[PDB]
């Protein structure tokens, strides 16, 4: 049993509540597994969209959240009300908004193999064009993402929309 | 959204309770997805052991169950008490026992790629030797498993232990 014995999930979540809020936001349950199993808390809003080459499973255990999506070339929104489950197909662009403190969402993903890249994207509030995209070989979510977001926020040119000139707020 | 919108999980389980009991036992949530997401009810006991080449995720939503394992060359048991989660590493032999009516376990697995086979095994109650093993390219759990189990139960030679001569009960 390389990942240990069964354990009570509500108590695990209770015990890690202080990581389930800014600034950490989320905590991985088991390390170095093929299934990446995370609990995500809140509050947290964000402007980036995720392009995951594989499926994502959501089970909104506590509180309510929602996903900003690009569904059919249009800005759409999928609500994760408390008790909801959801399977997200590969490559659907999604931007999770988690407004509530104390919320908890079970999120299950797959380790990406070598050369299968994730994308992180920003779109213009005024004209809906892609403003900036970066692709990454994601090895640890908490380690390799913050500097990416930061370099976007720090660069006016990276936030400048190539279509209408509006500088994304970051 | 090829797999539909988010939906309430407790209500889904309630609605499918009549499939969550003999003879069906279990119901897949979404079809033709990479993540195979199933809810398993009860009662059900069984004698076969599963050799899954990939990881298995368990979240025991309702009631209690347990897994007979072969952990370190010894018969062992992992309890799934109500509220427990658990990640099973690849190739750990497991035989789920689900004694309680009305229980519900969320089980998440991966679609096996071509040429990655599952194994189903029986061991002798008297000497612990492998009695019989079959490997299968598992494409649909409910379709390709019952005839396998049945052909084991129907054959005295298949149930005859090659080490001590005892005929497995089936
Ligand atoms: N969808 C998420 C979320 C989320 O939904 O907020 C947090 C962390 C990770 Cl790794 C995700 O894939
Ligand atoms: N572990 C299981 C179970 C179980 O735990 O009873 C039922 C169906 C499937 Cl497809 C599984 O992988
Ligand atoms: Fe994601
Ligand atoms: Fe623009
Ligand atoms: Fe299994
Ligand atoms: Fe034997």
């Amino acid at each position: 049993l390389t990942y240990g014995a069964p354990f009570n999930f509500p108590r695990w979540i209770d015990e890690h509540a202080h990581l389930l809020k800014p600034p950490v936001g989320a905590r991985q349950v088991w390390q170095d597994s093929d299934f990446i199993v995370t609990v995500v808390g809140g509050p947290n809003h964000r402007t980036d969209y995720h392009d995951d080459p594989l499926e994502e499973f959501f089970y909104q255990l506590r509180g309510n959240a929602y996903l900003n999506l690009w569904v059919d070339g249009r800005r759409e929104r999928a609500d994760l009300k408390e008790g909801d489950i959801f399977l997200l197909p590969p490559h659907v662009r999604h931007s999770p908004q988690r407004p509530e403190a104390g919320s908890a969402c079970l999120v299950i993903e797959r380790q990406r193999p070598a050369g299968m890249l994730d994308g992180f994207e920003w779109y213009c509030d005024a004209c809906g064009h892609l403003v900036h995209r970066v692709e990454v070989q994601l090895k640890s979510i908490v380690t390799d993402l913050p500097p990416l977001f930061e370099s976007f926020y720090a660069s006016e040119d990276k936030r400048r929309c190539p279509h209408c000139g509006q500088v994304h707020p970051g």
